């Protein structure tokens, strides 16, 4: 079986866990606050900064190099827009670092430096996600907050390198499908799949019991 369609399998349900958790719930009926907003985008900040610097790291690396797309789907540029329009130009002294926030970072960079034949799973559960789901809830945070078409405030969610979402997709599980596969390196990929998962349900349960205080 192809490694695209083994990690799509194996996280299909803790996929639906995701979505019902509290803070999404409340994100996808547009219930969305700018507080809330801030302090996700914010966790990504982090988040996709270690997991670029880890990519980075392994660009060469035979278990990673065929999904190395910097250009179309890398975020934190994108995320240090975002953080100057939420945050303003001090930004970076004034954005938080949530300890599930550094939870995360820490498991990023565990696989990244020790363990890098993993890091296509953490690769695929942000990007793939982002290309998806991703513009759903784009389109839901526009509304709720009256963010404006031109994607101030939103270029995390906007990919102005890839034409089409859908396409680059199937290319990118594509080349997922030509990494070297052994049986032992599919079992572990799909399960740090499950974790990068948990690791994004974790935040999202510390993030509304912050918001709820
Ligand atoms: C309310 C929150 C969310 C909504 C509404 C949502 C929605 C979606 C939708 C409609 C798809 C396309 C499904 C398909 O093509 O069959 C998708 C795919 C994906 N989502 Fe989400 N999602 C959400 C949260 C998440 C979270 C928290 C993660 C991980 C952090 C995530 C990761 C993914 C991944 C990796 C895929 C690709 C599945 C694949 O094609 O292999 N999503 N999501």
């Amino acid at each position: 079986q192809d490694l695209s369609e083994a990690l799509k399998e194996a996280t299909k349900e803790v996929h639906i866990r995701a979505e019902n958790s509290e803070f999404m719930r409340n994100f996808q009926k547009g219930q969305v606050s700018r507080e809330g907003f801030k302090l996700v985008m914010a966790s990504l900040y982090h988040i996709y900064t270690a997991l670029e610097e880890e990519i980075e790291r392994n660009k060469q690396n035979p278990v990673y190099a065929p999904l190395y797309f910097p250009e179309e789907l890398h975020r934190r540029a994108a995320l240090e827009q975002d953080m100057a329009f939420w945050y303003g130009p001090h930004w970076q002294e004034a954005i938080p670092y949530t300890p599930a926030t550094q939870h995360y970072v820490k498991r990023l960079h565990e696989v990244g430096g020790t363990h890098p034949e993993l890091l296509v799973a953490h690769a695929y559960t942000r990007y793939l996600g982002d290309l998806s789901g991703g513009q759903v809830l784009k389109k839901i945070a526009q509304k709720a907050m009256a963010l404006p078409s031109s994607g101030e405030g939103l270029a995390f969610f906007t990919f102005p390198s890839i034409d089409n979402p859908t396409k680059f997709k199937q290319l990118y599980r594509a080349r997922m499908n030509t990494l070297e596969m052994t049986p032992e390196v599919k079992h572990r990929v799909t399960e740090e799949a499950k974790t990068a998962f948990l690791l994004n349900i974790e935040l999202f349960e510390e993030l509304q019991a912050l918001l709820t205080e």
